[PDB]
């Protein structure tokens, strides 16, 4: 199978003063004349890590990768304030118009795929092509999949641990129970949430366990992964409508696009995947057996790396 290209350093970074608050952290690289592409996080809050940039080829690829509102490297840290998915998208134009760029491959796995959609759906004409891994719409079902009753059932032992703190009232709405914890004035409450909330996405993401999920309980990461995905799924990702995504499918569907989701995948249902495929005929679908939700699962990276080097030649 297929996997990373090796190892490189970033040949440029830098923070973007959005003027409203922020500095979001950048880095382009591969290289500076090869074919431009943007690569979305997920989480929300996720932020980005130096594997990211092995996922494309070095020579044929100029790749900017930059940090989402109040996680990784952006300033104020787990900072709610102005953090929607409309700021995000014009984040993304503000980058694209920063490195020059007029057009280029929206690369997002996630809730990266989430705001790759809306991104394109905004500006359609500023997308060459699309890959897209674990789709997530944002629809109420697929919240409730996650938060409420769903994953839960294939990980009783573990959704125990995120009920612990709650009292029976407030598990009839778990999301609602930890957006209280979340943006409580006590920084203690608010760190015992996040690394729950965390710790149960890090220990799902993955077909087989992994000790790596543990990374998920560091306080700093934790409290902005927490506090940020939250605040979004609180908000509906801020959509107008439940299916606002899979309903303005046809203005990218003249886009090139693939769509890698795992079969197993228990942080966003291959449904997803399938509703979107079903209204977006002439996107390339890949639902791969034997994985689950994360990037690295072998054959999910195998196909990625499919992907982006066949829109490269
Ligand atoms: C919705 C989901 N929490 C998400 O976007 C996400 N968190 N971590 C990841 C990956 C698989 C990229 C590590 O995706």
């Amino acid at each position: 199978l297929r996997g990373l290209y090796p190892p490189l350093a970033a040949y440029d970074s830098g923070w973007l003063d959005t003027g409203d608050g922020h500095r979001i952290y950048w880095e382009l690289s591969g290289n500076p004349n090869g074919k431009p592409a943007v690569f979305i996080h997920g989480g929300p809050g996720g932020g980005i890590s130096p594997h990211h940039r092995q996922l494309f080829d070095p020579e044929r690829y100029k790749v900017l990768l930059f940090d989402q509102r109040g996680c990784g490297r952006s300033r104020p840290h787990a900072s709610l304030d102005n953090n929607t998915t409309w700021h995000l998208v014009a984040d993304i134009e503000r980058l694209r118009e920063m490195a020059g760029v007029e057009q280029w491959l929206v690369f997002g796995g996630s809730w990266g795929s989430t705001l790759a959609l809306a991104y394109a759906q905004t500006h359609p004409e500023r997308v060459s092509e699309m890959v897209l891994r674990g789709i997530f719409t944002l629809r109420k079902q697929r919240l409730h999949w996650y938060y409420q009753d769903g994953a839960s059932r294939f990980f009783p032992e573990k959704w125990e641990r995120v009920l612990s703190i709650l009292s029976d009232d407030e598990r009839k709405d778990v999301i609602a129970a930890y957006r209280q914890r979340l943006t409580s004035a006590d920084p203690q409450v608010q760190l015992e949430a996040a690394k729950l909330w965390s710790v149960w996405e890090g220990e799902t993401v993955t077909l087989l366990p992994s000790r790596e999920s543990a990374s998920f309980g560091e306080d700093d990461f934790a409290l902005a992964f927490a506090r940020i995905e939250n605040h979004y799924f609180t908000h509906l990702g801020f959509l107008e409508s439940d299916d606002q995504l899979l309903r303005n499918v046809p203005l990218i569907r003249h886009i090139p696009a693939v769509i890698v989701h795992g079969r197993y995948d228990m942080a966003c249902q291959v449904q997803n995947a399938w509703d979107l495929a079903k209204a977006w005929p002439e996107a390339e679908l890949h639902i791969v057996e034997g994985a689950g939700h994360s990037y690295d699962e072998p054959g999910i990276l195998h196909q990625l790396m499919i992907a982006t080097d066949r829109f490269a030649g």
